[PDB]
């Protein structure tokens, strides 16, 4: 209340094409990882999308608890790197910056910000700050 309002925000004001949160959902005998919150999306497909612990970008970025940034996607990951990657297939990113979504002292999710078509990272996006712009979360920084 509201995490959409505020994707939109973040994606709007630092220029990126696509934005996205992944958060921890119940299943049976197991939580998983999927896609909950989508800026600028190109289809639907993310919704579909549904990850194993550890999995996909957002259980990488989770499991480390340290932002991932890839400033050029077809040069920099592998074949296999991007099938296992679905939400960077399913929304054609050509960049983009994960960052780590801690509530309290543990990793909880993670905020995708993804280029597209060629378009650069902005300046800065390296250093990134999630805390007091998304709620309750904060990003690995001070911890």
């Amino acid at each position: 209340f509201d995490y959409q309002d505020a994707l939109d925000e973040i994606r709007e004001t630092e220029k990126f094409d696509f934005a996205a949160i992944a958060l921890p959902e119940d299943g049976l005998h197991s939580a998983v990882i999927k896609w909950k919150y989508a800026s600028g999306n190109i289809n639907y497909r993310y919704r579909m999308i549904v990850l194993r612990p550890g999995k996909g970008l957002a259980g990488l970025v989770i499991r480390t608890g340290s932002r991932k940034i890839v400033e050029d996607v077809d040069a920099e990951l592998s074949q296999n790197d991007k099938l296992g990657y679905p939400i960077v297939l399913s929304e054609a990113l050509t960049a983009m910056v994960a960052i780590p979504l801690w509530k309290n002292n543990r990793v909880y999710g993670a905020l995708l910000l993804g280029q597209r078509e060629g378009r650069p990272l902005p300046e800065g996006s390296t250093t990134f700050r999630i805390n007091q712009r998304l709620g309750s979360f904060t990003d690995e920084i001070n911890k």
